């Protein structure tokens, strides 16, 4: 959406909402999408968001906006206890990634001050080893996808 504020722009954002209130009654279609989401792609989506946020941290300080909406991805994916999808191969990621994160990339969400330097990249390496290392296919029994 890049709704403008104009009369115009209103009454069409009022359009689009009563469109997306209206459709996907139940949500079950965003349940579906959520759940192949969190149960279908590897952790690689680590390697993924954390190049993405590579990209963003040559930005000036005043990328901590995106920088945020950045960390709630992986946030919402990862560390929120009881995480929708309540994945298998998810648990187990997030099982091996919680004080390990807060030691060292997030410490517990407050991270966002050091956006100067973007060296980060070597933690994103030795994380994204290990885990590449003794890492596990999803289980052949979509059992490993509960939903």
């Amino acid at each position: 959406y890049s709704f403008k504020d104009t009369s115009t722009g209103h009454k069409n954002k009022e359009f689009v909402a009563r469109i997306k209130s209206k459709l996907d009654q139940g949500g079950v279609i965003q349940d579906f999408i959520n759940a192949l989401d969190q149960l279908s792609n590897p952790e690689l989506l680590f390697k993924d968001w954390s190049n993405d946020v590579r990209a963003e941290l040559a930005k000036t300080p005043v990328n901590k906006k995106n920088i945020e909406k950045m960390y709630e991805r992986m946030y919402a994916a990862l560390g929120d206890p009881k995480a929708p999808g309540l994945g298998a191969f998810r648990r187990k990621f997030i099982q091996t990634f919680g004080k390990e994160f807060d030691k060292h990339f997030g410490k517990g969400g407050s991270k966002l001050l050091r956006m100067k330097l973007s060296d980060f990249n070597d933690i994103t390496n030795m994380l994204l080893l290990k885990m590449n290392k003794d890492s596990k296919p999803p289980g052949n029994l979509k059992e490993c996808s509960p939903w």
